């Protein structure tokens, strides 16, 4: 195989897994307004 | 062709397609506020 | 010359170009709210 | 020794360092609304 190209391929699926992983968050519009305007 | 590079290339145009398509996700700012505040 | 791997390199400087191209300006709070509440 | 893949390899970890580096940048709902609505 080739750990050099494979390594990079993982760096890509990394930025992706990071985006969708953080998206599954339900977040909250009330927590942002009451926590932002204190 | 070489599925390793060809694949990674696609994984790139993917993270991109996901960035812009996710940006258009937002649309009705009035509904979102009527879904969280209520 | 290898347009396949080279093409990818450009796809990278692309995702970067975009991110910063929008940072310069693309929010507009008075426009998204006056046109968001419809 | 392959300067073509190695080169992009650095451009990739760059988009990453620049992505997370820009993320640590916090903000404020009262600052963007008092500076944007003005």
């Amino acid at each position: 195989s080739d750990p050099l190209v494979v390594a990079a391929n993982i760096i890509g699926i990394l930025h992706l897994i990071l985006w969708i992983l953080d998206r599954l968050f339900f977040k909250s519009i009330y927590r942002f307004f009451e926590h932002g305007l204190k």
